[PDB]
């Protein structure tokens, strides 16, 4: 409402590991919460060059940046200034599994994001460790309430170099840090795109566009 302004800043840090390889990434960005658009620059600070496909990280790098119509309750904009956190599992069809958490606070007009990301069991000759992902397809997140918190599922797909898709199931729990009104069942369509990158993805610009709907 009054704390959500049309243009807001983003600071984040992610620490994590993939198949035991640790790394850390920092980012700064800008977003438009009511238009559902955001953009961010990300720099690898430790563990570079990353030995795995960057695309498994990008949806971990905040549903306040989503366009919500009048007739759908917006769990995320209500939760500020105190904010919310999420917990997420990402189960890839070849057995790679990633867990992640994000804790989101608001300092003035700047969202502060603290991310932990941990992936295991990616096969050495699979598309993640061989880096042959191209992009995520448009992703439809389905959100529902259970036990007083907000959950969501998605059946997402990375298109691969040489063709074919690489499927991943997402399971997220969102936890507001104060009592807010709970929404009914609805969807959010997500388009995420790596806009720019250097040699080894040590510098990446990332863009997201997202809108909610229920009919």
């Amino acid at each position: 409402m009054s704390v959500i302004k049309p243009d807001m800043k983003i600071k984040l840090r992610m620490e994590g590991a993939v198949n035991g390889h640790p790394f850390a990434i920092e980012g700064v960005g800008l977003g438009k919460p009511f238009e559902g658009k955001q953009s961010m620059d990300l720099k690898v600070k430790e563990g570079g060059p990353l030995p795995f496909a960057y695309d498994i990280l990008t949806m971990a790098f905040n549903r306040v940046f989503a366009k919500y119509p009048e007739n759908i309750v917006d769990y995320f904009k209500q939760s500020f200034p105190e904010g919310y956190s999420w917990e997420r599992s990402m189960i890839y069809e070849d057995g790679g599994i990633c867990n992640a958490t994000n804790d989101i606070t608001l300092d003035g007009d700047c969202y502060i994001c603290e991310i932990r990301f941990d992936g295991v069991n990616f096969p050495a000759n699979g598309p993640v460790m061989q880096k042959r992902t191209v992009k995520w397809e448009l992703s439809t997140e389905k959100l529902y309430v259970r036990d007083g918190v907000l959950k969501s599922d998605g059946n997402y797909a990375l298109s691969l170099e040489g063709g074919g898709h690489y499927r991943c199931d997402f399971k997220t729990t969102y936890k507001a840090k104060k009592v807010v009104q709970l929404p009914d069942y609805h969807s959010v369509d997500h388009h995420i795109e790596i806009i720019s990158h250097d040699k080894d993805y040590s510098n990446v610009n990332l863009h997201e566009h997202a809108e909610a709907h229920s009919e």
